[PDB]
This record gives structure tokens, sequence and C-alpha cells, in this order.
């Protein structure tokens, strides 16, 4: 390619740059507070190949203030340190990254005080100032998604970010439920990573695997995609939410599309050259 | 978007910019010199949607040269001036765009006569520098592929029709029959997006619709694509030509996959309104 994203690399970590898209399984509050269920989830998200499993961190009462339809729908699936734990050493055990949205300061130090190497910071959360400036500072890894947000609101953010040479990452999104083809904007990706040196993905609230597919040979380096192991327990998200099947032609056919974008170098294939020998012997005059 | 390529105009029909992808059927050979085939080729090209059909206009011996099995091949398929101008005819009535790819100069110099308003260069030709100079200097819209070419042999090219302030379009392409899906290397559609201002686009030699719908979403803004009423009568280039009922799915996925790729600027969608008022709400800490 010309444009190559400046990678990030962190051990095995390695995301933009020439690397393989980054797959993320939103298991978002899809467990509804069962933790076997966040286990289940946990392995068969590893059988697929994702790359990693992310959570969310957060009281209700502070996400949602005075919605109380909302704060009483999400109160079961809230986790805390000890679940988080459990769930961050499963991850290891089956050889898939954990980490989790922090929705407020104390959540965010709870996650690097167990070890999480990334940071998730939700959409809305873009004009979250107090909340970017504790993520920039802790250190790790921090992927933002842009879903409610102008060119604008997304300098400021990534201010916030380069500010503190913080590792990021940069996710396109809709933040429609669920969102519709027409409203994908899947452009927007091009436009950020000519905007941008850092990686560029996208992160879907469609009811398919198709705009995500889309997205990457748009351009994604990373892809997040909300993640169920059974639609018919009808959990939090579920309308959006890929199976374990769904998830792993994800993963495959993402693969796949990238070997088709290929080195994005301007130079013949091998498989050219007999076209070439005809070219240079008969066609140079 | 970020970036928009220059926009070409002739009559009604724009190239470029943010104007819809322009689709051309590659007839090619495959009509095998049969006048009726060829007119029914326009007639289900144009009931199709396709906004042009392509002929090849030459001398089978300038072409070949002493490769008598090739030129004895396409000698059949050989049109000249009489073809072509019943051929122009017919797409004039069925309000499809006609052009050609003439190989040699009189053969551009008579598709200049008979009025045509695009030239295509094949990518054989891309170091044809006679050619290339007679078409800049034609004034007419040259559409170049750059199959077989490193990045200095396009720029080679790409300098004689910026000399002549030609309208100029380049395809990306693999001269590669069939070409297998892992040598389409689609991200050099934005290598040449990155380096040139002039539309650009993709010519397919694969043998389905994928690849060319993947191109559009990687951001092709004109598709061409080996087009024939029945691969069953195993004209020349049958493997990689789109029937019919291909084409106008070709023609109709394309649209859809624009609507997907969107506007490409960094302002919300009005669906994510709901979402706006939430994060302005609570989330503004
Ligand atoms: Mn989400
Ligand atoms: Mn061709």
């Amino acid at each position: 390619h010309h444009h190559m994203s400046q990678e990030i690399t962190l051990g095995n970590i390695k995301i933009g740059g020439n690397n393989p898209v980054f797959i993320i399984a939103e298991a978002g509050l899809n467990h509804g507070g069962d933790l076997n269920l966040a286990l289940r989830m946990i392995d068969e998200a590893a059988d697929a190949k994702a790359n990693a499993i992310k959570f969310q961190a957060y009281n209700s009462e502070e996400r949602f203030g005075e919605n109380k339809e909302a704060v009483n729908l999400v109160k079961p699936a809230e986790f805390g340190k000890k679940e988080f734990l459990l769930l961050k050493e499963r991850s290891q055990k089956k050889n898939i990254l954990f980490f989790a949205t922090p929705f407020d300061v104390p959540n965010l130090n709870m996650l690097k005080e167990i070890g999480v190497e990334i940071l998730k910071i939700a959409s809305c959360d873009i004009c979250n100032i107090t909340l970017l400036e504790a993520a920039a500072d802790s250190g790790l890894i921090v992927i933002l998604s842009r879903g409610t947000a102008s060119a604008s609101e997304i300098e400021t953010a990534v201010s916030i970010f380069k500010k503190k040479k913080s590792p990021f990452i940069l996710l396109h999104c809709v933040s429609s439920y669920p969102m519709n083809e027409i409203d994908a904007n899947l452009s927007a990706i091009q436009t950020l990573k000519s905007k941008y040196e850092f990686p560029i993905g996208y992160s879907d609230h469609s009811k398919g695997i198709e705009i995500p597919l889309l997205a990457v040979a748009s351009g994604a380096e990373i892809i997040e995609k909300h993640y169920t192991v059974d639609r018919t327990l009808q959990g939090i998200d579920w309308e959006i939410s890929a199976e374990p099947k769904e998830l792993a032609k994800l993963v495959t056919e993402t693969e796949r599309i990238r070997k088709i974008l290929g080195h994005g170098k301007l130079e013949p294939q091998a498989s050219e050259q007999e076209e070439i020998e005809y070219r240079n012997s008969l066609r140079r005059k």
C-alpha cells in the first residue's frame, strides 16, 4: 500500500500496519449477568478464532441516570472485579484477549489493576472528557469509537490521547440501533485513514456480517461486532449480535478479503508475466 | 469524503467525483465477429442498465505479430468501420454508450471519425507510446488500464496525458486470465487514488462479480467487466465474462454498495439522533 498505519505492537498484540485485521467479539451485556454464560461466550469466541472478547464495566445509575427503565434493564448484567478476574483467566487459558469498556473512572482503575492492556471507550463517551483523560493517562492501549461525533468532536478526543502519546486506535461507528445499510457511511474509514496516522477500524451495529466485511474491503484494520452464543435467549442486544458460527465466518471472510486487497503496491503480479512478455515483445513502440 | 477525484463530464454522464460508479460491459471479442450477436449484446447490456458497452478495434496481424495461432483466433472477430457504425447506432437507440479499444492509430482515427467520445487503451499498450500520444492528442476521454505495469511505467503513461490536459481515467487491472482472487491487489485502487487526482477504477478479469463489487467497496469509481450473452457458446474470453443477468446484478449491487459507502463526511447520521441526545444530557462530564 501507499498508506500504512503506524502499527501498535504490545507483545503478541500487533494491530495496524500490515498486520491481520484485529477482530473483537463484543459480548457487551448479552450474558445478562450470568457468569457461566459469559465464560461460555469466551470459550466459543476463542473457538471461532476471534482475536479478542470485550465486556462492559459500568454502574447502571451512573450510566443512565434518571432513565429508570434502562437502569433496571442493565442492572442484572453488572460484573465486578471478582467476575472480570475469572473472565480474564478463562480468556488467557483459551488464548483470546480479554478487555472491557469502562464507563467511569472507578471501573477504568479496576480494569488497569487487574492487568488489562487495552481499554475500549464507547461512542457515547467521545465527549466524556474526564473519562478520556483518565484513559489517556493510564498508558494503556485505547480504542475509541466515534459514533455520534462530528469532525471537531473527534479531533478534540484524539488530541487528548496525542498529548499523552497513548497507543491509540479509532473505530468508525454509527450509533443507530439497528444500523441500516444506507447509514453505514463506510467511506468515513478512508476519510479517517487519510486524516490520521494511527490504525482505523470499524464497529458494527448491523444485523449481519456483510457490512463489517465491506468495511474491511473499505480499509478497516479492526472490526468490532456484537456477539451472542444464542440469539434465541433474547439477551441484551441480541438483534445486532452474531452467533459463534457467524463470528467464525466473519473471521475467515475477513482473512479472505484481506488477501484480495493484497499488498497495495504498484507492481505487477507474477501471474501477469506472460502478458508482460507479450507487451515487451510487440507493444513497445 | 476527504479526497474526491476531479470529475469528468461528457453530456449527461459524469465520471468520478461523487457521481455513480460508471459500469462498462466489455464485449471484447466474445461475439466472434457475428454482427447480429454483437447487436444482441448491446440490447441486453442496455436492458441490464450498464452505462456503456465496449468493443475492440484492431488489426490481427499488427496486434499479435508472428504468433500465427493468436492471429487466426482473433481474425474472425475483427470488425471494421461499417460494423462499428451499426453498433454505435444500435447503442444510441438503446440508450447505452458505445466505445471501443483501438489497438493502433488507424483504428483510433476511425473511432474518432465515427464520433466516439471515449477511448479505452488496453493494459498491454501502457508502454505503447505512439498509441498513448495519439490518444492524448485526440481530445477524447481516455480510459487506460494498468495491468502489467510498475509505478514508473504508470507515471510515464500518465505524464503523456497530463501534458495534453486530456480527460483521463486510470483503471487498476491484473493481466491474468482468469485472475485468481488472491492476485486482485484491490488496495492498489486506494494507492492510485492517493497518488493521482483523476478518477480511478477497476477492470476485472475474474470469474465472477464478487471481485468487482469488492473493488467498488475499496474505492473504484469505474468498473469494467467482460460480458457475454451466453458462456456456453464458448466465445473468446467466455470464462471471465458475465451473462446478462449477472451484469444486471453487478449494476444493482454496485449501487447498493455505493449507498453503504456513503458520503464519507465526518458527521453523524440522522438516525444517531437518540444517542446524541443521550450523550449530550448525561455523558458530557
Ligand atoms: Mn456497540
Ligand atoms: Mn480485459
